[PDB]
Parts: C-alpha cells; structure tokens; sequence
C-alpha cells in the first residue's frame, strides 16, 4: 500500500491543485466585474471659460457684470445698464418632444479662479399669473468650442441630452459654486461633468421702497476651488499575472511533491532500518 | 577554509527570505484592515414605488396630484380638491422616547422615471403661535411591502431608526429629487439608502391677495435619474494566493541557491586552475 | 535543422520573457500615478467640542443656547437674554489681502451627539443699505485647542487658508448639520474637514408685528450622524524594482523548460525510432 501512500500524497497535491484552480478562476470572474475606482485631484491655473445657458423665457436681462472681486458692489434695482459680457441667442429643438423650440441665452463664464472672478446677473420679469417664478439654467465645459463648432443646435442638443439642468429661484439672489469632475470609460473618453452647491441669500425690498411689486432674480456664478476631480474606474484583473501565478503554483506543487518524494525516500530508508 | 565563502551567499539568501516573510505578513495584516471601495451603476426602466412619510400633525391635505409632465400646470391658491393619491394613516410609539406618538400618513411615490412622473401635493395650516413652520418626512424603499407586511408599527420603527428624517419648509415650493444607493454587508444583506438634493423656489403672495396669514405648503417629489448606485466593499489579498506566493518565492529562492551553488562549484574549479 | 527546432522552445521562451518584462514594467510604472482610494466609518460615542466662528460685523448677538431636546423652545424675539455660551472675541487680519482686519466671534459647538445637542443662535441687525444681508461662518476642529495654543492669530490664519467658508442668509433660519471627514496624506499627516447640508425654514413676522422691520437671523447647529468618515489613498505593490517576482517566475519557467526539453530528448529518441 506504500505505493498507494505515495499516490495518496499525489492525490492530496491534486486536490490542492483543483481547489487552487477553482478558487483562482472564480476570483478572476469576480475581479473582471466589480472594478474598484480611484480619485485624483489636479490643480488648474485658470479654468477654461465655461458656458452658462439660461432660459429666461419672458424675462429680460438687466445687467451682467464680470466682477473680479469676491465681494460684488452695490446694485440699483430695476436700473438697466452695466452690460460687459458676451451673449448669444439660440433656438434649438429639445429632443424630449421635438415640438417645443426652447430659446436659450448662452453666456460666457469666469476663468480666473485665483482672483475670485465671478459673474453677476440681474433679471426682471413682469408680474403674471404663473404663481411660481423660476429660471432653469445649464452648464457646459467650454464656450469657445460652442461658438466655433458649426451646427450649434447640435452641440446644445447633445449637451441637453447628456447633462442635467437645475433651476434657480426668484425673489432672492442665488450663489452658485461650480466644480468639474472628469471620468474615463472603457472607450477612453474624458467625459466632463459639473457639480454645484447652492447658497441662497435673501433680497431686501427696503431699497426699492416702491409699489411696483415686480419680481427680480439675481444670480452669482463662481468657481468653488481650483481643484478638478478625476475618477477612474480602475481594473485590477490582469490575465497574464494570474496565469503566471497559476503556473508557478502548479510547479511549486510539483516541486514540493519532489521534496516530499525525497523525504519519502528517507522514510523508505527508515523502513529498511526497521 | 572556503566553506564559509560558499555559505556567505546562503546566509544572505536566508536574510532575504526572512525579509520577504516579514514584508508579506505585514502587507497582509495591513490589507485585512483597509478594505477598498467600488461603485457600480445601472439603467433601470421603472423604479419601485418609493415610500413617503409626511408628518403633518396639525395640517390637513388639500391636493395631491400624480402628474406625468415635467412641468406641473397652473394651480389655484387654497381651494382643496383633486385627491388622486393613495394614503394610509398609521400611529406608532416613537422608537426614541416611548413617550410621544407621532401620527403619520404614507403616500405612494412616483414610479416611472422615464415618463418623469412627479407627485405634487400642497398643505395649509391656519395661523398659529409657532412662529416657525416646517414639516418632516422620510422615505423608504417600497410602499407595497409595508402595505402587505403585518405588524406595521415594527416596520415603521425600523424605517425611522434607519432612514434619515428630512424636513421641508412652509411658505414656498421645495422641488425634491430622489436617488437610491445600495450597499452589501459582510453578511450579505442589501441595505438601501435614500439621498436627494432639494431645490427651493419662492411663492408669491399676489395670488392669495387676501388677509388670511395662512401657510400654504408645496412639495414636489420626483425621481432624479434612471441610475441606482451600488457601493461594494471589496476585500483584497485573499489568503490562499498569498500563501502560494510565499511558497513559490521560497522554492524559487532555493532553486536559485542551488543554481548559484553549481556555478560556485564551477568557479571553484576555476580557482583550482589558479 | 533539428538543433534549432530543439531550441525553438527557447525562442518562444525569449518572446514570452520579453512580453512579460514589458508588461510588468509598464503596469507597475502606471500603478504609481493613480493609487486606489479606500473609505471607512468610525462610530464615536461623543464628539470633541468644535469651534464655530462667525463674522457678524455690525450685527450683535441676542441669545446663544444649548438645547439637548430635539425641539427647540419658542420665545418672543427682540429681547436679549438667556446667554449660556462661551465666546472669545478676536481681531485678526485676513491672508487674502492683508489689508482688511475682520473681527470674529467664536462659540463652542455641540458635543453630545447622542443626547441630541443643538446650538441655537439669534442675531439682530438694523436695517441698512446693504440690500443683501448674509453672515459667513467657519468651523474648526476644537475650540479648546484654540484657547490653549498661543499665537492664536496664526491658528485662525491657517484655518481660514485651509477650510472653506459658506454663509447663511438673513430673514429665515438655517438648520446646519455637521460631519467630519479625515484624510491622511502621504507625508504622515492627518487632515480633518467639515461637511454640511443646510436646510432653511421660513421665519414668520407675526411675532414682531411692528413697523421696525429689523432683520433677525436664526441659526441651529447639529451633528448629522455620529460617524466619522475616513478616506485614504493606498498603493498596490511598493517594491520599486519587484525583481524577486519576475526573477522567481523566470527561474520556475526555465526549470519547466529544462524538464520539457528532457521530454523532448525522449522525443529525440522517438525520432531515432523514426
Ligand atoms: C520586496 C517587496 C515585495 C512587494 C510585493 C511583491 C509582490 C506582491 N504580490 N504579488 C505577486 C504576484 C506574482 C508573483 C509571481 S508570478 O505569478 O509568476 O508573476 C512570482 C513571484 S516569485 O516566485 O518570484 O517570488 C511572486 N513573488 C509574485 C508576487 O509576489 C505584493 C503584494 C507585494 C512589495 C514591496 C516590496 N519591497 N518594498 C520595499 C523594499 C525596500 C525598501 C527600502 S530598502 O532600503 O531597500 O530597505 C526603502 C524604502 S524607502 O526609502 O521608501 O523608505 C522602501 N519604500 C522600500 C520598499 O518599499
């Protein structure tokens, strides 16, 4: 049976090999899916001029100011003037219904983050029967790409279908801080997405001191921090390394079996002593 | 007196082996206490009816509409009517103080994200000496489960102790989104957590145009996107692979020692040439 | 030509070795640029008192109270009283411009999260021509460390440079919630950051019911959850040469090649049999 004992060592080795193979294959199956993610933060000297698409509707733009200081100056309510920005009016068909042309007002944003550059926009809307005043706006990465790239309808259609719009209220100013997150998929595209944290500041009617009762909106756009987020869905399943380790483990089993065979020859000598 | 020269590389090799073992055990110990995080997404054609747990207390319900258009239509002030919602009133002893009982009403939330159906409901509360108005509310995964599972009080106690209880103001509309994140514990249980980003839009007192001083609440629940987040806690450095790695390193080190000793025998022949 | 064919195993071996070296070099050179992020949550029985800094300017505090009960009490606004907080006024020059000296107040935060401790602060401000009333506040890890550490101006300069400041409006309260995120940087250092999610509730003017129309701001500070969130970036393998890995793989592969070539020598015996 001693022959069967050496084959018993061999069968233990084979069972270990079977367990190793099945464990490794199921581990590789699991690791192919459920990839882990990594986040890296980069710094930018000055953000690329972003694009803000407003949808005022029946409300006209009173004053747009590109203010460098982090403290905007005083304002004269309902006083047209002080327009030193860039604006383009567009008529594009929303993909949702292909029946309502959603007029858009496209405006350049702030670039110099380190000088706390910000954009101040004032809007006036004559009282109506809406019962709820709101404005919806959208953000996209670059404005010069929009201006230069032909078929602007196409670019903003892609923007609207891809990104999301979050409306700001009326009757009190809204402070908006933007942040950029870049994600890479299997196709190697650096998709850019925007995030914002809002902080509404109430507006005082004491300054007007009039009976007009006309709703006013104020928006402030600013860059939160120079840091840009970059999320990568990293993959830790390397077929070549796993195959190399599998072969190494197989040959380790075989060579440990050779060591055990040398020990079993020692034991054969032992038996010969007895 | 050269056997020590032959064993010099042997002792260096054993030092290498000790260093490798210490480093590997330290790495495994560090890895067993620092699990990694992963995130996954999916496209879902129809969400499961989420829970609604408004706690009016002393404010009655005037209207609750299950709209299917992203833009709710015009609404008159006050004038209760148009009840097209499913409601269930439940009383349960608090799970924190066991002193007070908070009467709650449960509503069925939007299901179709693709049609972007919203639920728009409004409450009014007569003048009171509170001087501050606000209504609590919390969400849970499903409403049909709660309707069917007996011993409701226990389910609500668990939901309240687990899910966060948010608060929405009174006096203007609070467009509230939703989003689901699902996590798997080491046991294997699936825990679903709600998170959302509210958006406040102001009311207008012109529509009432009366001296009533009555609160007019307004809430709009809506699904954000057809993406359900999953967070997974991946554990790296499984033990069998590490053991196989260490054994293979030992075998390779010993075979390198044997090859080096054969080459040292050749070099000793060379020395014999001198 | 049979000699070359006998070495053909060697040609394939050299190709495999080139591929393996290139793949491992590129992979482990690419694995340092983007490490892997890991997260965890720690439960804390009771937080360390944090320091809450405010910049009232022309505003004067009216009442600061700690409230262990979840529901804060109701009072008559406009009457100073019930001051049960600790404050240490400071006057320091900001780092951004080194020209504006900004007097700042500091108050003790809520410690016992389990007992539901919330800090209630009332501020009063006379009507002016500002047209936009807001107060910006900051959070630092522990007020006590500030009291103990000399050169306190330096501590707040560092705090202002590091942390971000977000303001709350004037006219309705704000129920600020706080949470702590700890991240370890590569240089053996731990950084603590504050996160929050505001929730504004409208304030009712019925209590004054007078023509003064003075501005009142109400702030509540609470702890979101006792959990502290730690995030750390960790690497994969840090050998800087990983010479042992590929060396052992190569030696194992070469010994396997030697055994297969002995088998091919048996095959040479075969060919001799023809
Ligand atoms: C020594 C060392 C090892 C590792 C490490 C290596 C591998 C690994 N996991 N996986 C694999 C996978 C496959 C393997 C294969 S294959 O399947 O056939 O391909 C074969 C073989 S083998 O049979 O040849 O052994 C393997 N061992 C394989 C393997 O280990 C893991 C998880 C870890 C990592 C680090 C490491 N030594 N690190 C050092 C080592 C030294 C450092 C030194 S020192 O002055 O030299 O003391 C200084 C400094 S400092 O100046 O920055 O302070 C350091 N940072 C030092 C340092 O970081």
């Amino acid at each position: 049976v001693f022959s069967v004992l050496l084959i018993f060592i061999y069968l233990l080795l084979m069972a270990v090999a079977v367990f190793l193979v099945y464990r490794t294959i199921t581990d590789f199956r699991e690791k192919l899916k459920h990839p882990v993610m990594s986040v890296s933060y980069k710094e930018v000297d000055r953000y690329d001029a972003p694009g803000i698409a407003l949808y005022p509707g029946q409300a006209q733009l009173l004053s747009c100011k590109h203010h460098y200081e982090v403290i905007p100056p005083l304002t004269s309510p309902g006083q047209p003037g002080d327009m030193n920005c860039t604006t383009q009016r567009i008529n594009y068909t929303d993909p949702f219904s292909n029946q309502t042309v959603k007029s858009a007002l496209i405006v350049q944003g702030p670039r110099e983050v380190k000088k706390r550059e910000l954009v101040f926009l004032q809007f006036r809307l004559n009282k109506s029967s809406e019962d709820f005043s709101a404005i919806d706006y959208l953000l996209f990465s670059s404005f010069q790409e929009f201006l230069q790239s032909p078929n602007r309808v196409g670019f903003m259609q892609a923007c609207e279908s891809a990104y999301s719009s979050w409306k700001f209220s009326g009757g009190f100013r809204t402070w908006v801080k933007m942040s950029l997150v870049k994600t890479k998929e299997e196709d190697g595209r650096e998709a850019v997405e925007f995030r914002q944290e809002t902080s509404v500041v109430n507006y005082i009617d004491q300054r007007p001191a009039a009976k007009k009762s006309a709703q006013l909106f104020f928006v402030v756009f600013e860059w939160k921090d120079p840091f840009i987020q970059k999320v990568q869905d990293i993959v830790t399943a390397n077929p070549w390394n796993t195959i190399a380790l599998l072969c190494g483990a197989f040959l380790a089993l075989f060579k440990a079996a050779e060591f055990a065979k040398l020990s079993i020859k020692w034991m054969i000598k032992i038996r010969k002593r007895y």
